[PDB]
RNA sequence: AAUGCUAUAGUA
């Protein structure tokens, strides 16, 4: 997406010659893909575009009558929040074909948000929106969320991101250290010293 | 004011 961003990414690719630099470019490309998907979903769903807002900020957003200092909320950053009919929905954007990666997120959010739900007495429902990049389709974890919007239709294809990722892999396919780094998260360790 | 991965005689 975008032409200036595409040019900046291409300039970053050409000068890149180290495994850590390539890993950083890959991480930023995945983050940009997530940003594209989140912005498009926010535009389609007619809700404000937010990303990783603090939970306590949401608490003061929905009910600005309780003291923020006294309340104790989990430090996770929800991608988005939606308040309707005395129910708060925690929205998390995911761009993967793996249901397991998002059910892990669902369980962690549920076990964390149950304390806040008892303390405030608002039932906190967690929804994870999942899109498969290879074939555009939308999967919703929460039945209530899909009930709120009878149809879920976005028109997005990640052809730009896939081609640049393929170019990056082609440049650094020989680099074994790069292949090790992309396997795990942002925390990178080199080859073992023994 | 500032923002680029390699930024690379003295003190105990």
């Amino acid at each position: 997406m975008d032409y200036q961003e595409y040019q900046q990414f291409l300039a970053r690719i050409n000068t890149a010659r180290d495994a850590c630099v390539a890993k950083d470019i890959d991480v930023d490309l995945l983050m940009a893909r997530k940003d594209y998907f989140g912005r498009e979903l926010c535009k389609s769903l007619n809700i404000e575009y937010r990303n990783d807002v603090p939970f306590i900020d949401i608490i003061l957003d929905i009910r600005p009558e309780v003291d923020p200092l006294t309340i104790d909320a989990p430090h996770i950053t929800p991608d988005n929040y939606l308040y309707i009919n005395n129910v708060l929905y925690i929205i998390d954007y995911k761009v993967s074909v793996s249901n397991e990666s998002s059910v892990i997120t669902y369980d962690k959010y549920y076990e964390l948000t149950r304390d806040i739900s008892d303390r405030l007495s608002i039932p906190i429902e967690i929804v994870i929106i999942r899109i498969d990049p290879v074939s555009r389709d939308l999967h919703i974890n929460s039945d209530r969320f899909k009930e709120l919007y009878p149809t879920i239709v976005v028109d997005i294809n990640f052809n730009q991101f896939f081609d640049l990722k393929q170019l990056l892999y082609e440049k650094f396919g020989d680099d074994e250290e790069f292949l090790l780094k992309v396997a795990h998260g942002d925390f990178t360790l080199t080859a073992p010293w023994c």
